[PDB]
């Protein structure tokens, strides 16, 4: 029903009536959910133009959309602008930003955001942990990924196949076959299905030993 809502919004505009901030919030939110990001960006810029101040929901919506879009620099601009204007981000914003950062191999910036969100008492997702551990793993930083794995384990967050695959592959590469094996059995305990990579790494490591 977003077409009708927009139609009514423009018709409202035409009769020389100034919309409430709630209207902009609702429209931006709806267009955001609808995956119509560009229009929401238009509405946002219009909203900024009339001197109207946007709510947290608008910011989180736009940042999420840009994050999915891969336009990380803009999402960062919006994040900073959001912080300066005294708005407190929620878990979702940090999650999307760290996801994108990890994807772009900007690992230490993602670490900064993880620590910063840890400071403000935000609780990370399994997604955040897996993103960070995978990214750290691809970067050859196995020890930090191990620290993070233990930390993740302690807080009762359950890892998935990707984290195990990454850690096992890295351990195998490091020649720590026994550890990789207990990780293999531990991943067997929780019933996750291993990847061909894990099997080939393990078989190769075993092959070198005997």
């Amino acid at each position: 029903r977003l077409e009708e809502a927009l139609e009514l919004f423009e018709e409202m505009k035409e009769k020389g009536i100034v919309p409430d901030v709630v209207t902009y919030t609702t429209l931006i939110s709806g267009l955001g959910k609808a995956g119509r990001l560009e229009e929401a960006l238009e509405l946002f810029e219009e909203m900024k133009e009339k001197g109207i101040v946007p709510d947290v929901v608008t910011y989180t919506t736009l940042i999420s959309g840009l994050g999915k879009a891969g336009r990380l620099e803009e999402a960062l601009e919006l994040f900073e602008e959001m912080k300066e204007k005294g708005i407190v981000p929620d878990v979702v914003t940090y999650t999307t930003l760290i996801s994108g950062l990890g994807k772009a191999g900007r690992l230490e910036e993602a670490l900064e955001l993880f620590e910063e969100m840890k400071e403000k008492g935000i609780v990370p997702d399994v997604v955040t942990y897996t993103t960070l551990i995978s990214g750290l793993g691809k970067a050859g930083r196995l020890e930090e990924a191990l620290e993070l794995f233990e930390e993740m384990k302690e807080k009762g967050i359950v890892p998935d196949v990707v984290t195990y695959t990454t850690l096992i592959s890295g351990l195998g590469k490091a020649g720590r076959l026994e550890e990789a094996l207990e990780l293999f059995e531990e991943m067997k305990e929780k019933g996750i299905v291993p990847d061909v990579v894990t099997y080939t790494t393990l078989i190769s490591g075993l092959g070198k030993a005997g």
